[PDB]
């Protein structure tokens, strides 16, 4: 295996394949068909990047330490050409009068996701996928014993792709049109897979091809291909989580609401930050207190219809939703003091959030 | 005690005075004092204190109390830009009001707030903010961090004649910087605790107004604008820095700072993860840097330099070298060598104002 390539053409590939990250700490390099392919994996998912080779090259494959190789390439000057030469247990890297010998492990030892079969496929702009994940990812569970919640549901229905995330306490759901009729289908992508996928997608106008199998998902954009195993469990139905008949409706400025929550939380319990909402005619009062008997109170002029009520919320859950919305006005749909609330952008129905009350 | 102040007149002062801030509750509090048209805020960790004075243009009433620094700061920061922040002491609570935002904070008496003892200045001088910033940035990275030799966990400040000098060492590497001040000073040598050095550094906003320094036998004070920093000194005798400088480092090497920095940075990748050793081979107009690790991996960098001394091989901890090159921030570097078992002295090729001594490694 031998190739020469511009540093500039390796930089983004190396960045992408380095997260998922003993051979799991290595990158797989393969020269074939005038292409350098770089692969990183953690056994559950894999990222592949391809780079065209113009300069003379020789086919072959090896694995090298990812961080060492990345740091070498990044550390070379802008404009550097990088020559690579496999020599048994070492891979030689040369650029100008900078020379490196890295230890190798065999390509044959590198874990390979087993072959699988695609069952549903579609293309959508990477920007749409990014929107769907950003709208919902914060509501995924982290290391719950309900293993099926440590990830995100991807659902196709009609002409929409929908994402759902929940940790049992709050839920986020977002649906986007993709311009083609799809079979009805749902799979759970593991949370680390979601985060890696999210990081693969930049700001560009770029078609993203998605292929979903029984046990795997794959996304292809430009010269990158991401593949993850799926989570094999039964995900809750968001339709049954949405409040069925809220009779109380609050509307307020997103940022005013956000800043009022954030201030009141200062004097909530540091270990478990919650605030009390008192809603009445045209007014919202948010209060907090802590074991030192310190107290905060915020009064806001708001749009409100319904009976007077008091209800508590975990601050981080509400702030997470308001931060995700990034909009002018927010709507809160309430039922009673012991039932979850729905929160949406007043000007958009593409996402919705359900939050259980606290206390 | 009552005052009302515009949010942004409180914020920077609150941020500054919270610098030294845990162990007991009152040490997590700021002292607030209204007297003679001024709100004074003070934070302390018992070794040092930072004081801010904020002018009061709105009606106020005199008095003092202490309140939790983090909570009070976060409240002020979280209020909208231009918010008027009204404060009223009410015994065991201090009330804060802005618009229809209301907060009650638990207080501890001003009379219980720890007070750095009174002391007398022995030397005083004024200097540009930028000169003090230069002196500290040039040397601060060479201070020890929690070394059992307490005298190294700090920075020597030395006045003599028309010069102020800083020195820092951790026993393995040393930094010294000297700047003219245009006033003749008595000979004084003091050790400023590392936390105080960092606070002093962070109080320099890099604007026009000068810094006024006062030094006693056991204290140091710096006044800039409406901030006053005071610290106790490390009661210790700093080792004689002058005799750690190589006595005749005749082999001089010159090369581009960034050229060197990047080559060492790349070589470091394949250096021992714990010991970080690199090898320098100097020969006529050439520097070869090598690294290898226990796994038998190897890096080599060859650089064109100016060098006409004898060939020699010497090893260094690459982090110590990179620290120096990063501090220098200059076009060219001069390295002054003796032999394979003696320290190197490194300087900006353009100036002797800062010098760096790094011991070799086996
Ligand atoms: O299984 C679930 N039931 C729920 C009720 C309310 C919210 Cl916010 C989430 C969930 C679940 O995940
Ligand atoms: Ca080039
Ligand atoms: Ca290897
Ligand atoms: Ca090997
Ligand atoms: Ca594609
Ligand atoms: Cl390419």
């Amino acid at each position: 295996m031998k190739f020469t390539v511009e540093r500039e053409h390796l930089l983004k590939p190396l960045q992408q394949v380095s997260g998922p990250l003993p051979i799991l700490g290595n990158l797989l390099l393969q020269v074939a068909d005038g292409t350098l392919s770089l692969t990183g994996t953690d056994l559950e998912m894999e990222m592949v990047a391809r780079v065209a080779l113009v300069q003379p090259h020789e086919p072959g494959a090896t694995t090298v330490p990812a961080r060492k190789f990345f740091d070498i390439c990044r550390g070379l000057p802008e404009g550097a050409e990088i020559a690579v030469q496999l020599e048994g247990e070492r891979m030689l890297v040369r650029s100008g009068r900078s020379r490196f010998s890295l230890s190798t492990l065999p390509a044959a030892d590198f874990p390979n996701l087993d072959d699988w079969q695609s069952e549903v496929e579609f293309t959508l702009p990477q920007a749409t996928m990014k929107r769907l994940i950003e709208a919902t990812q914060f509501s995924m569970a982290h290391q719950d014993v309900r293993y099926y919640l440590n990830g995100m549901l991807f659902e196709t229905e009609g002409e929409e792709l929908r994402t759902v995330a929940t940790d049992g306490h709050r839920l986020a759901v977002c649906s986007m049109p993709i311009g083609q009729s799809l079979p009805s289908h749902s799979v759970i992508v593991p949370r680390k897979g979601v985060i890696e996928l999210m990081r693969m997608l930049d700001g560009g106008d770029n078609p993203l091809r998605v292929q979903i199998g029984s046990n795997n998902i794959r996304a292809h954009v430009g010269d990158f291909i991401f593949t993850s195993k799926l989570v094999d469990g039964r995900f809750p139905d968001y339709r049954r989580v949405l409040p069925k008949n809220p009779d109380k409706h609050l509307e307020a400025g997103c940022d005013l609401l956000k800043q009022a929550f954030a201030r009141a939380a200062i004097l909530s319990n540091e270990k478990f930050r919650g605030v009390r909402l008192y809603v009445s005619e045209n007014q919202l009062k948010i209060t907090a207190n802590n074991p030192e008997q310190e107290e905060a109170e915020e009064i806001l002029d708001v749009t409100y219809s319904g009976a007077e009520m008091e209800i508590g919320f975990n601050v981080s859950y509400v702030l997470d939703v308001l931060n995700a919305l990034k909009c002018e006005n927010v709507r809160m749909m309430l039922t009673d003091s012991v039932s979850s609330v729905q929160i949406e952008d007043a000007a958009s129905q593409s996402a919705a959030y359900v939050v259980m009350p606290m206390r």
